[PDB]
């Protein structure tokens, strides 16, 4: 309600994480940006490493997957709808090894999207979204550009569900 | 050069593994429950993997069933005496229904005919990949991938192994 802001969204988000979900805290995930367009989750390697020093697998889907789940908990946030979010798949491909600190990036879905799917959880009571996230490793990336190759794609589908 | 390792011998490089090298199997208290050579199951407790609805959280769910199929992959590699270096390609997850204790992924070996190909491929090229479903159920007595039951989540993963 009074949470609409990026800095004040995110604040709910990071609280979240905190309160309910101990795997994002063992893994160190934090909200680096979120300037209402685009979020970017890090983590550091240490805790999220594997036998070959590099990101293990399962960390990286950890980071994309609530990446996109942290962008749709914005979304409900700045909409003050009240609702049960849940992710229904999560696909995940590996194209080259992270072998730095992970850092996530989601794009939020436009505008007529975001109002069809909002506009959907008002009629029906549920709703359902897809979504995207990539991590580099040889850039220090701010967006998801058509130019640059990622190290994995990620790509998720969430609904959101009545009270 | 040796003989191949049993189910027993093997499942116990699997757990030392988890053990020296992925220090998030051990916050997860991910455990091998048995292995008989077809079947590997890993069991993890809820309390460490929740999520705010007090079930298994997707993502703990997803590590479970990746390192379950990452796991049988390294157990045949193991059973088999081939030194490698072994990484997922591919990772999908589909969620059917909410666990709401105890953990258990569940996954098969590949086919005899896959694992030769696979090994095969491996020896003359220094590479070759293999994929393969998890799933993981609420049941208890559980104990193989069925028809019969329909799993909470369903997973599937390719994997490449590689000559160091």
């Amino acid at each position: 309600n009074a949470s609409l802001t990026p800095d004040q969204v995110s604040k709910k988000l990071k609280q979240f994480f905190s309160d309910h979900l101990p795997i994002s805290q063992f893994m160190g995930l934090e909200i680096e940006s979120y300037d209402g367009d685009t979020l970017i989750l890090t983590a550091p390697l240490e805790p999220n490493i594997n036998d070959k020093q590099t990101a293990f697998g399962g960390s990286l889907y950890n980071a994309a997957v609530m990446a996109c789940w942290g962008m749709v908990y914005l979304k409900t946030q700045e909409e003050n709808i009240a609702c049960n979010q849940v992710v229904t798949e999560g696909n995940m491909k590996y194209i080259a090894p992270v072998y730095g600190r992970i850092r996530a990036i989601c794009h939020a879905p436009d505008e007529e999207e975001l109002a069809n799917f909002f506009d959907h959880f008002e009629r029906k009571g549920k709703a359902r979204i897809s979504l995207e996230a990539a991590i580099y490793n040889d850039a220090c990336v701010m967006k998801i550009e058509p130019e640059t190759k990622p190290s994995v794609k990620f790509n998720g589908q969430y609904a959101i569900l009545k009270n």
